[PDB]
DNA sequence: CTAGGTCAAAGGTCAG
DNA sequence: CTGACCTTTGACCTAG
């Protein structure tokens, strides 16, 4: 699992934010808490996060960070 | 100049798709992919394609994106 | 090692 | 439907 993103399973690059994640999900999870950004899911809360379709919903891709682990307080100034 | 459209001649914003393209072939070629659209001839197959006539011929259009290089696989999937 | 920065190249919108 | 004009993504690098 050290080479799985928790997210999404695409190939991960380490541990970012107490997680085993991809470039993508890491990026993704530092401008969402930085930025301080809010998102809206226009389905059901419960959009799939896989490789291909991570982007497909913001919502759940960061409700997916947060419930696999990823920590806020990790995201430095 | 080297931010010329390979497929239209207009000024080029970047490589889009493995190829520099303007602004237009870029978005003329995601939908296409994206729609999965079939496009039509209304002539012999050899319409010429530059930035005041890249409009006259979809078919044509879209032959020359393929051509030049454009890449399917590059556009992803919706977002919305 | 993993934190942050960068920026090319993906994405999207909506007036015409 | 088109394309000007905009935003977000993630591969890659470097400093701690
Ligand atoms: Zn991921
Ligand atoms: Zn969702
Ligand atoms: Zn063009
Ligand atoms: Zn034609």
């Amino acid at each position: 699992t050290k080479h799985i993103c928790a997210i999404c399973g695409d190939r991960s690059s380490g541990k970012h934010y107490g997680v085993y994640s991809c470039e993508g999900c890491k990026g993704f999870f530092k401008r969402t808490v930085r930025k301080d950004l809010t998102y809206t899911c226009r389905d059901n809360k419960d959009c799939l996060i896989d490789k291909r379709q991570r982007n497909r919903c913001q919502y759940c891709r960061y409700q997916k960070c947060l419930a696999m682990g990823m920590k806020r307080e990790a995201v430095q100034e």
